[PDB]
């Protein structure tokens, strides 16, 4: 478990190799092998590496979706 800034979470983006990670309420999840979220983009609205708490309330979902994914950490 490790603690993530906001700008570390930044390069977790799902570009070029690197992993895709989202936060949600403080904690950090691992979702690269989502093809939701290959090449960090989910749904044309949404990018990977950034606390999305706020983005759910638009989403045709609920964040319990995170629960299929390891907790890689927590947001600063
Ligand atoms: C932005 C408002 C937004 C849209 C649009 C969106 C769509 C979406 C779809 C159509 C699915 C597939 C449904 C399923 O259960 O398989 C899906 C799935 C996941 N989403 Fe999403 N989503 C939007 C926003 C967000 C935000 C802001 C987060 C996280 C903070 C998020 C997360 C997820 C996760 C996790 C899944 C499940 C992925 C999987 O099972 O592989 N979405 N979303």
């Amino acid at each position: 478990m490790r603690v993530f800034t906001k700008e570390e979470l930044s390069r977790y983006n799902g570009k070029e190799g690197a992993p895709a990670y989202v936060a949600y309420n403080g904690k950090v999840y691992d979702v690269t092998g989502s093809f939701h979220w290959k090449g960090g983009k989910h749904h044309v609205l949404h990018d990977a590496g950034q606390d999305l708490t706020e983005s759910i309330g638009r989403a045709p979902h609920t964040a319990e979706l995170l629960e299929k994914f390891p907790v890689v950490g927590v947001l600063r």
